[PDB]
């Protein structure tokens, strides 16, 4: 008798044919588990904000001041509305930019450029409620409110030729105040600008004094800017008034560019090749459904709850017609293998099976399996972009194409798990059509073939015999009746 | 004898292996079809401003004074080049983004918030020939045109505390002119600016004054600013010269936001899920072709001309398991109760079925679709924009049709098989039961070496013969 | 006597993979995979490349005089820079858009330069200003295409031009404004302190300040020139105003396109030949649906693939001395000496041993595995697109979502393409199987009894098959007055 392998195994499986297929075994191939945690990034932490904007921890919010601050990251963490932003109420220009630019960095050093001493003849301790410390009036801890000394203002100057051996991130701002007597209070003079110069940035800024709402209590503003200093190149400040000064740069390696993660958690020291804001995946299967805002390597996202692929064959306890077909039902009791023998002996039966068939489909189920995850290229990619206001057609851009992306890859993958399945039943069906055949032919005249995947033989079969059939040796004196 | 279903059929497929195949049976997978009409989008009317830009609609051009302006739209139409635009000649800053935020909205209300009225101080009656009212000098219905009372041009200062309960759009202007002598008979002051502060916005624009081409006759222009004014937020207007002031500002609550689709015609009072510029689609199918610039929950568009999907089996009136076009040479038009029968078995005709329906499901089903719009808008200095856009429509436009195209082929070869498969299982099924007692013709027909009368041919279709025959 | 059924096989050592097996020597193969190139710059149907040598579309433009001598051409379809051109702007400064004017003559249909504001008719103004910086022959000189207005005597009066657009093409012009290092220089060149540079169209309108401020000296010195540019309409009238600072056009340029392209990063240089589609390595003349050769491509290309090869199996299993049980199956191993196609027999008799071909189903599965082929390749679209982007210091976020997408593209075609190849593989190889056990079973049918059916795809006769007899088997016309013996 020949026929096939059945088991406990309720797993269901669908193909292009039907549905709801119980199968002896599968293999799930999509990934749907983080471990709720932050981590490393291929061995780098990632900077960790707290809740404090990228603004206040660069123009060093007071409000910052004990900060991880590492010298190198690979991704950065904050939160969705970090609350600590401009103490001093302003803005920022290319904002998202610089925030971009800092997402991965390969060494990050603060240091002293343009130090407060030596601005003799401006004031330097200028100071607002709104950035208290301890309840007293403080400042940007990296910059420098250049006002009047005495009731004058002369020219400001200051340059710095970047020797520190890497590039530097230099940011400073332009105050705008919003009284024509706010701004002589503090600068006395009346019509003044703000330049800035570099080999390749030029600049000049003109205060723009206006009537606006309170935000923090002040009705002016601070707007910052930002350049990178080449290597040996010098940065030259020069103001008539309402200057905000930087009293440091940033000297800044990098890299490689990442990307900024959107969360409320904290690092865990672990370590995984692909962060998701609920957690870290340490996965080697194609696609994954945990979360679209990855960073690092990782599987294509996709919009199901279970790709299951079948490796088993169909569970009974085709379209070859054999397995739920002229060979009716599976058998539970032969447990070495996917298909094999049971022939009726007098000296006693029971269940061998064909090893060398199931070696084959077994390392043909194997490659399948290998096939679909293996060719799968991954790279690193962040996901998670950064849009100001007037941006929104370009972030819905991304948007369109992140869900294009989606769509095919969702799509590919249910139908590629689908077409597969089907294939899979059927190799087995073939693979036990076949073994049937092999011995079929074999025995022949010999025995009486009874349809239902056994043959009953027309002479003596004893177990030297048996294996001569499974041996694939029976020869073949008979004789009878 | 078994044998196959044939037909009048002369629907062709093609598979991996052959083309111009007839079968059976065949069900296009490619939506094709639209309705000629432009329609509610889930429930929602577009908003229709016939031939107005958003900046002529916003501003009030005079000639956009009758246009539906509906509290709640999905998605917005324009002509073309609408025609009217800036009446008055100028530009508007952040345009493209504007019309991308006014796309679809939630709630939508005008209302006054620094009434032409009180500028007591400041002339307020300004218009030009350009904005004309049947042949009298007028402006855009929404702004007001600060200028000089008698010969004095006191600072201008309004401000507006939004109580509305929702966000606001606000939008103004600054008037360049194209003589220090234009800038003195409207303003007196030269050395003018125009400041606007919010918690957010700041900004003070400076009047450019310069000789310019003359558009709508003038060769001075507006240019209008916008921003959006939070709840229970302050805007703060000051000028010296040169302001256009907003009368109204624009409640919006918004929603989900859409896009803006090109066309000539009108809202017809219909419904879809999908909008084209051709027409509306009311489809199921994964694939369609009518046209790219859609809006709503679309298939995937194709470059195809058809992706005809094989149901039944190849026709063949009178594959790979050799039976149908194969020992069995043809198949039988007389049998017409199923697709595989005898001389039809339903229970393999079931089967067949089911799965035939399972297969034309999978590939209409596991296809994901949501809400694009497909159109966007770019201006003259985004051009290397607009085309990336382009190349990633492009890009998806190449996939989905070699994928489509591919897909239909592979599992038509599939489906032609699946039905040789099952007419060779058939054959075999009965074959097993007969055996001895019948001569196996070859052709797929068996002549009983004894009698058979009805029961005995019904205990064949049962799969009950048994089998008291020792007649030769 | 005896006849036999069999397959065909040979000296190849090609092999392919299926989904199931992989390492599959196969009788006969294809590879999709197109992965040459010809080490040349070509022209791109049939329009030659703007071929910019070592000068920047900055210098090209305003006519560094480092640039005069390029080839400089009616009509182009992409334009060839050095990475890092060298000649750009020899008068330190920047220019704004630039990445946009880039693309925008990145591909022209027609372009002629024309003077429009010529440098006589400034009376009232020094024209003849220089600097070390643009050297000609070791001579203080300027951008050929610019006019640097300065002071005549110690007078600058306003200075105005215009250009109505006649020349009946849209037109490109390009302006710069000077900003000074200190308020002495600017004294010296303009006299004027509070000046400004106006600039309108129909659809243009800007005024600049002179931002005068220290800066280190890039080529000597420390002041820089801004330019920036616009289209002008025909029939439009581009109106100059300034009182100090201006850097005048002197000409514009005619500029009809098109369809627009993209830039080519590249060192070498045009040779003269043809290509739908070309690869800074190279030109691409190929057919298949995919490619490896480089990712940065113009014009109508295959899709850009991480694959080493692509490889389709088109012939059988080899084997000499599957899923229906026959090739490498019942039927052991395959002959090499069966030639004449891929199925056949052996038919053995007291007249001659022998291979005969079946070419009725030779023909059949040849027909078949050409369109096999041939649908991989035909349904695969292919349109024009420029792939390398051009993007700004300020636009790394931008930059990078094209790279995101190309990235995007990049794994969805090669894993589908990799797939694609190993779905269809299995697929091949089985039907040559089902092929062959369906030869068998045709055979087998016929003969039944007169036969001994030897198991390894042979039967033995049990009465005598003459070459008649034999003929009549692959005939399909087997019958059959046959009563031996028994």
């Amino acid at each position: 008798c020949i026929g096939y392998h059945a088991n406990n195994s309720t797993e269901k499986v669908d193909t292009i044919l039907e549905r709801n297929v119980t199968v002896t075994h599968a293999k799930d191939i999509l990934e749907k588990t983080h471990n709720g945690k932050l981590c490393k990034l291929n061995g780098i932490p990632p900077l960790e904000l707290g809740d404090c904007s990228i603004a206040g921890w660069l123009l060093g919010n007071p409000e910052c001041d004990r900060l991880l601050s590492v010298p190198e990251w690979s991704y950065i963490m904050e939160k969705e509305n970090p609350r600590d932003g401009l103490c001093y109420p302003g803005s920022f220009n290319d904002y998202e930019e610089l925030k971009h630019l800092l997402s991965s960095v390969k060494h990050f050093e603060k240091v002293k450029i343009l130090p407060k001493d030596r601005w003799t003849q401006h004031t330097t301790t200028g100071g607002s409620r709104a950035c208290a410390v301890s309840g007293n009036p403080s400042f940007f801890r990296n910059m420098v409110w250049l006002t009047k000394k005495g009731s004058n203002y002369p020219v400001a100057k200051g340059s710095y030729n970047n020797t520190s051996g890497e590039q530097m991130l230099i940011i400073w701002g332009v105050h705008h105040p919003i009284d024509e007597k706010e701004q002589r209070t503090l600068y006395q003079n009346v019509g003044t600008y703000v330049s800035v110069g570099t080999s390749t940035l030029n600049k000049r800024s003109t205060p723009e004094i206006a009537t606006r709402p309170k935000v923090n209590g002040l009705g002016s503003r601070m707007e910052f800017s930002w350049t990178l200093l080449d290597m040996w190149d010098t940065i030259n400040f020069e103001s008539t008034g309402n200057l905000i000064a930087p009293e440091y740069g940033f000297k800044i390696s990098k890299r490689g560019s990442s990307g900024i993660m959107k969360t409320e958690g904290t690092l865990e020291n672990c370590e995984t090749k692909c962060q998701t804001p609920l957690g870290a995946i340490n996965t080697t299967l194609p696609f994954h459904n945990v979360h679209p805002l990855t960073i690092g390597e990782c599987p294509k996202y996709v919009k199901s709850e279970k790709l299951v692929l079948a490796t088993g064959l169909r569970n009974v306890p085709g379209l070859f017609g054999a397995i739920a077909g002229f060979i009716e039902g599976g058998w539970q009791g032969m447990v070495d293998g996917w298909y094999g023998y049971h022939h009726s002996n007098d000296q006693g039966s029971g269940y061998a099976a064909d090893k060398e068939s199931t070696q084959k489909a077994f390392d043909g189920i194997t490659n399948k399996v290998n096939s679909v995850i293996e060719k799968m290229n991954t790279q690193f990619e962040a996901v998670g972009k950064e849009f100001s206001n007037l941006e929104r057609r370009l972030e819905n851009l991304n948007k369109k194409m992140e869900d294009g992306f989606l769509d095919v890859w969702t799509y590919n993958a249910e139908l590629l798990v689908l077409m597969e399945n089907e294939r899979t039943l059927d190799f087995h069906d073939s693979n036990v059509k076949n073994l049937y055949d092999k011995v079929r032919m074999q025995l022949r005249d010999n025995v009486k073939e009874l349809g239902n995947g056994c043959f009953e033989f027309y002479h003596k079969c004893d177990d030297e015999c048996m294996n001569s059939v499974k041996n694939g040796t029976y020869d073949y004196p008979k004789y009878e009746e």
